[PDB]
């Protein structure tokens, strides 16, 4: 039944927003960009392109309030996805982008990376939660918003998170940073030097093997130029760093 690879940008061709890196800019803000990352792909999905947007960070880091944490200083999947069940989400792309409602409000910065862009720095406010979309666009913000038939937490097992994967599309998962992996090229991680730096949100949307090498595609927030493009490639089948223990996902909403 289940493939030895599988790439959710190759299964569905025409929904742009899985091949798509965004930047979490100078703020604590994964857990809501895996969460929208995700949401974005599986309403393409669940449309098959006839419903093709990017839903908004700034919604989702802006308006969840305390049930996801703590914003720009960190929050969780679970209650992101929970919150696009009750209060849904609207749509926004990339900084100074006007694509779509509310586009993310923070500008891009270089994520443990040299490059053109002010280095990345800490200590971030959460915006406000604005409920209105930027000037020009239709339709309200009340009109936009795309809400999920429910949310799960995926069993901490390979099989069902690359079925989830397979049969729903892209997930969120967490994982615990170590310092070698902020140096990540390519190939496919392991730990191998390095002390704990924390937990870490992504977007989790194929697999695969290199060199006898299983592994889960994964999505970073840290703009193209961090990784392999945005990408990288960790350990699968052995909960590496926790990589199959914190998957969440949920059903949308036909709008
Ligand atoms: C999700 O937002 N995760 C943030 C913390 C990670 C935990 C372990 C170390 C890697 C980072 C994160 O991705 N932070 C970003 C943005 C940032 C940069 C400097 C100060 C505050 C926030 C990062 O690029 O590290």
């Amino acid at each position: 039944k289940l493939p030895a690879s599988f790439d959710a940008r190759e299964q569905w061709p025409q929904c742009p927003t899985i091949k798509e890196i965004r930047d979490q800019g100078s703020c604590g803000s994964c857990w809501a960009f895996g969460a929208v990352e995700a949401i974005s792909d599986r309403i393409c999905i669940h449309t098959n392109a006839h419903v093709s947007v990017e839903v908004s960070a700034e919604d989702l880091l802006t308006c969840c309030g305390s049930m996801c944490g703590d914003g720009c200083n960190g929050g969780y999947p679970a209650e992101a996805w929970n919150f696009w069940t009750r209060k849904g989400l609207v749509s926004g792309g990339l900084y100074e982008s006007h694509v779509g409602c509310r586009p993310y409000s923070i500008p891009p910065c270089e994520h443990h990376v040299n490059g053109a862009r002010p280095p990345c720095t800490g200590e971030g406010d959460t915006p406000k939660c604005s409920k209105i979309c930027e000037p020009g666009y239709s339709p309200t913000y009340k009109q936009d918003k795309h809400y999920g038939y429910n949310s799960y937490s995926v069993s901490n097992s390979e099989k069902d998170i690359m079925a989830e994967i397979y049969k729903n599309g892209p997930v969120e998962g967490a994982f615990s940073v170590y310092s070698d992996f902020l140096l990540y090229k390519s190939g496919v991680y392991q730990h191998v030097t390095g002390e704990m730096m924390g937990g870490h949100a992504i977007r989790i949307l194929g697999w695969g093997v290199e060199n006898g090498t299983p592994y889960w595609l994964v999505a970073n927030s840290w703009n193209t130029d961090w990784g392999d493009n945005g990408f990288f490639k960790i350990l699968r089948g052995q909960d590496h760093c926790g990589i199959e223990s914190e998957v969440v996902a949920g059903i949308p909403r036909t709008d």
